């Protein structure tokens, strides 16, 4: 059990994408695995995962104008911990898309 990675922090923003960056727990971790989803959308996410080299990942192909929530989980084989949360809304909410 396993505790959660910390400080979300968005390092830039696009209307259709989005990176996120974060700082490891303090436990042994295996992976991450990161969840999207606007917070107007029912609420079951997208899911992505990564290596545990990996403490940032850029999430593209999002709605633009809209907030999402993106949560970060660490792995450890079999183990998730509790999720580090954060929002973002993404670019272009009062421009045309093609």
């Amino acid at each position: 059990m396993l505790d959660a990675p910390t400080d979300l922090q968005v390092t830039n923003v696009t209307d259709t994408s989005i990176t996120v960056s974060w700082t490891p727990p303090s436990a042994t971790i295996t992976g991450y695995r990161i969840t999207y989803t606007p917070s107007n959308g029912p609420g079951e996410p997208k899911e992505l995962t990564v290596p545990p080299s990996s403490t940032s990942v850029t999430i593209t192909g999002l709605t633009p104008g809209v907030e999402y929530v993106v949560s970060v989980y660490a792995l450890k084989d079999n183990q998730e911990s509790p999720p580090l949360v954060g929002t973002q809304t993404t670019g272009g909410h009062h421009h045309h898309h093609h």
